[PDB]
RNA sequence: UUUUU
């Protein structure tokens, strides 16, 4: 049995790993590259898509399913297994990819063709290919997210996919993986733990209470797939102690995802399922408004607070959020709250450096608004959680992380008496 | 830590 990394090697985007065992070739994920590597989505896979027997997708995020349609575009016609939630979410993520894609590398037909081969596979259901046995494990990173357990030829492999931050409340706790001969694991936060969640929430509530009281605007850059909805959940469960204010989910995509959530009730934590059982959607706080078009979106830039605005891009790389920052950063009564990681080198990092004035949309703008960074909202297991999940595993191969981050985790794993390496692109690893 | 008017 062997596993060949074909993305997310010494980097975070591009997840796709070819499992060679049981007499078959199974591709684990097939995400796109994002950021500076984006052009690479136009380059070849490094393997023959027509020679793939099946595909399993851990979760709906673009860096795990973005290249799936290129796979079909290039001949693949086999099944693609994923949980119903991933299937449902993927549809939304793929349609959006088409629209907002600079230089596309697949077309609408490649997408309908890809979605056409999706077959449901839920946690605790074994898939059988030749002498290979595959199952999904609970990852707690997104609704329907999972890690993969592959057993064949007398050996056991586990592919973590992306693990969640078990401290948060929306998703259920990640399951522990089975004891394996090899674990291909992510290490996004290999260098450090996250600030405790409960502590992050209180600080979050304090910032909102303070800002909305003085009639200011609370600007929140958010990702449309789970982050935004998680914020609303907090607003619903604790907003009772906040001054009255409209909450604008200024993201059509986050809107579509929100609408889908009630259909995915069983994929959330017991806490969230219990709310739904009482007929109460915990993702819809009082004052929730979903902004569909540009006109109303821009109108918010000139309308006074108090208000809470949720918008993308979550990493400030374009989107309505920029327009809100352009017109709201100059007012000291407002507040910019980051609830997700900002890649060093980008606009977020600059803002956080607190310079006298940052440049947005081709223009310098004074930075008077207060700024906060709540990494505690992260959707990835922090180093400490990564260490707990990996506990007792003889061998670990690290992917999905910046080289330094992966090294930091590796150092600790090696010191713990566990064999570890940083996966290399195309370099098969025996299981 | 991944699309977005
Ligand atoms: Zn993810
Ligand atoms: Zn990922």
């Amino acid at each position: 049995m062997r596993i060949v990394p074909f993305g997310a090697a010494r980097e975070v985007t591009g997840s796709a790993h070819l499992l060679l065992a049981g007499g078959r070739r199974v591709l684990l994920d097939c995400g796109m590259f994002q950021g500076k590597e984006e052009a690479r989505n136009h380059a070849p896979f490094g393997f023959d898509p027509k020679e793939v027997d099946a595909v399993l997708l851990t979760h709906a995020h673009l860096d795990h399913v973005g290249r799936l349609p290129k796979l079909f575009r290039e001949g693949y016609r086999g099944p693609v297994y994923a949980t119903r939630a991933t299937v449902l979410l993927m549809e939304i993520v793929l349609e959006d990819a088409l629209k907002v894609m600079d230089e596309p590398f697949f077309g609408p037909e490649d997408v309908e063709e890809a979605l056409g081969h999706l077959r449901p596979l839920e946690y605790g259901e074994w898939l059988r290919l030749g002498a290979l046995s595959l199952a999904f494990g609970q990852a707690g990173h997104l609704p329907g997210s999972a890690f993969v357990v592959a057993q064949g030829e007398g050996r056991t492999l586990v592919y973590s996919g992306d693990l969640g931050n078990r401290e948060k409340d929306v998703l259920p706790d990640p399951s522990l993986p089975p004891l394996a001969d090899l674990v291909l694991a992510e290490g996004t936060y290999g260098d450090r733990p996250h600030r405790p969640y409960r502590e992050t929430v209180r600080e979050f509530l304090e910032i909102l209470e303070k800002t909305l009281s003085q009639g200011g605007k609370v600007l929140i850059p958010t990702f449309a797939v789970e982050r935004a909805q998680e914020i609303l959940y907090v607003l619903y469960t604790h907003g009772h102690r906040l001054p009255r204010a409209p909450i604008y989910l200024d993201s059509p995509m986050a809107g579509r995802v929100l609408s889908l959530y009630p259909r995915l009730v069983r994929y959330f934590s017991e806490e969230v399922q219990a709310h739904f059982l009482q007929g109460k959607n915990p993702f819809r706080p009082a004052g929730l408004e979903v902004v569909e078009h540009t006109e109303a979106s821009k109108a918010l830039n000139r309308a006074p607070g108090p208000m809470v605005v949720l918008a993308g891009s979550g990493m400030l790389a374009g989107g309505r959020i920029l327009h809100h920052l352009k017109h709201g950063l100059s007012d000291p009564r407002n507040a910019l709250v980051f609830v997700g990681y900002q890649p060093q080198g980008g606009l977020g990092a600059e803002i956080i450096a607190r310079p006298p004035a940052v440049r947005i949309l081709g223009e310098e703008v004074p930075l008077r608004a207060s700024v906060h960074t709540l990494g505690g909202f992260s959707g990835h297991a922090g180093q400490d959680e990564l260490l707990d999940w990996l506990q007792g595993e003889p061998r670990v191969v690290l992917v999905h992380g910046e080289e330094e981050k992966l090294l930091a985790l590796g150092k600790l794993l090696a010191l713990r008496g566990q064999e570890v390496s940083l996966a290399r692109f195309g370099e098969g690893v025996p299981v």
